[PDB]
């Protein structure tokens, strides 16, 4: 099959993912280069959803120039009926990659972490708080992690990465909580609260200071401190991203 985004023609190779009303495909242009096209159906879209879409796009377009850890958006076609986005094609999302591999290399992880701070830090600088980070939001492209979205436009639902303040009902400290959970999953093989099935009981645990989050002793003592810093329930007493980018775990060999 085929499709035309603006002037250019893109041959469909396979379907990467489907959000629901959205379909992501892997494509080829006339110069035979591989891309990822996102189809969005505006047929049953409120003017609020429309606005979230337009906002999320402009931001993704604006933030292209700032960080290389933000998915390349090459071109787009937008009508009253649909959205087409010509983005860079990654190998796999962090979630599926983590879900498959049993052993994660301390370097691969330290590297991925550094890429995760750079991405979140850039959206933060422009005023954005992602508010709902998950490994699904990150995409590996040439051993380099890239942020897919900014959680502006309307794995999903998962409360395992939710900060206590989001549950108590939101500042950059909320994204620090989530990022730490991601690291905790790449460190301990589970999210801090993955151990508790019942979603209501899982929620009571995040907001419970007496329910101690365990940090089992590891060779990377620095990595343990980062987790201990990110997973502090009081946003007031949680590490900031500029502070994390200067932590020994990230800076020291
Ligand atoms: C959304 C999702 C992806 C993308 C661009 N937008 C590019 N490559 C890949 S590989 C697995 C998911 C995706």
């Amino acid at each position: 099959q085929s499709m035309s985004v603006k002037g250019r023609i893109y041959s469909i190779l396979k379907q990467i993912g489907s959000g629901g009303s959205s379909k992501v495909f892997q494509v080829l242009n006339e110069k035979k280069q591989i891309y990822a096209i996102k189809y969005v159906n505006l047929e049953e879209a409120d003017n609020q959803t429309l606005d979230s879409y337009r906002n999320e796009i402009a931001y993704l377009n604006k933030l292209q120039q700032h960080s290389d850890k933000i998915i390349r958006l090459y071109d787009y076609e937008i009508t009253d009926q649909y959205i087409y986005m010509v983005m860079e094609c990654g190998n796999i999302d962090l979630n599926s990659w983590l879900k498959k591999k049993k052993s994660i290399d301390p370097w691969e992880r330290k590297s991925y972490w550094k890429n995760m701070l750079e991405a979140v830090h850039t959206i933060h600088q422009h005023g954005i708080v992602h508010s709902d980070l998950k490994p699904a939001n990150f995409l590996i492209v040439d051993g380099m992690l890239k942020l897919i979205d900014f959680g502006i436009a309307n794995q999903v639902g998962t409360v395992n990465y939710m900060p206590p303040e989001a549950i108590k009902d939101i500042s950059p400290k909320s994204d620090v909580w989530s990022l730490g959970c991601i690291l905790y999953y790449m460190t301990y093989g589970k999210t801090p609260f993955q151990q508790i099935i019942n979603q209501i009981s899982k929620l009571h645990a995040i907001i419970d200071p007496n329910h101690e989050i365990e940090f089992p002793d590891i060779p990377e003592k620095d990595l343990q401190d980062v987790l201990k810093c990110c997973l502090k329930r009081d946003p007031k007493q949680r590490i900031s991203i500029p502070e994390l980018l200067a932590h020994p775990y990230v800076q020291i060999q």
